[PDB]
DNA sequence: TGCAGGCTAGCCTGCA
DNA sequence: TGCAGGCTAGCCTGCA
């Protein structure tokens, strides 16, 4: 697919699960209507305010790709502006943010632009 | 585990997965009572009359193994009587046999000896 | 007890 | 349209 190779561009092992991890964010937003545009036009514009690019979530919170688990919003986070981002501790969520990580509503922000970096609040 | 190891030896990547086969069955029959020593007593006494030693049937019919999906009862008899059992379609039931494969019953007789091999009845 | 990981039934897709 | 296969959410387990 060229929508993964195109969003992709906009950020070994790691090199092919964060493709792996964008095919199935691609299949998944290319079912909702006008999601994989609001996503392109997000990753491009980055000061702007952008609006919710969806998921659904489970009931675990985990996201597995290519058989890893993880937090979908550190997932895309991982891919579209830190790979270092550590885990779930070193990102809060934006006030602008409708379906944040830690709300237990049956749909949660992918958008990497929707969390901001912190400092690990443990320990 | 050894009593996989003690019910393998009663019959490569072929070998890897008959091993990763048996230790799904062994974890599957061990929560049932008298059913491990029932196939024990089964694969060893090869003429005798055996009694059914059956795992649930899935929806499919298909039973995955080590990312292998393929019919539970071919399965087995391609582990303990023909590692070149082709297809269900060489693989006739037992009329002492009371859960067989083509029955829709939520149980399934993995048993090698209730069912009895034959030649491909298609074209 | 939060964190990580393995196994697979169900679901979906592609194919002759 | 029977047959094969890939992807994963849910489930289960082990661990400090
Ligand atoms: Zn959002
Ligand atoms: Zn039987």
């Amino acid at each position: 697919s060229p929508a993964v190779k195109r969003l992709l561009g906009w950020k070994d092992e790691e090199e092919k699960w964060a493709e792996k991890a964008v095919d199935a964010l691609v299949k998944k937003l290319k079912k909702k209507k006008g999601a994989m545009e609001e996503l392109e036009k997000a990753l491009s514009s980055p000061g702007q305010p952008s609006k919710c690019v969806t998921i659904p979530r489970s009931l675990d919170g985990r996201l597995q790709v290519s058989h890893r688990k993880g937090l979908p919003h550190v997932i895309y986070c991982r891919v579209w502006r830190w790979p270092d981002l550590q885990s779930h501790h070193e990102l809060k969520p934006l006030d602008i943010c409708e379906f944040p990580f830690g709300s237990k509503q049956k749909e949660v922000c992918i958008n990497p632009y929707h969390y901001k970096r912190v400092e690990s609040p443990v320990l």
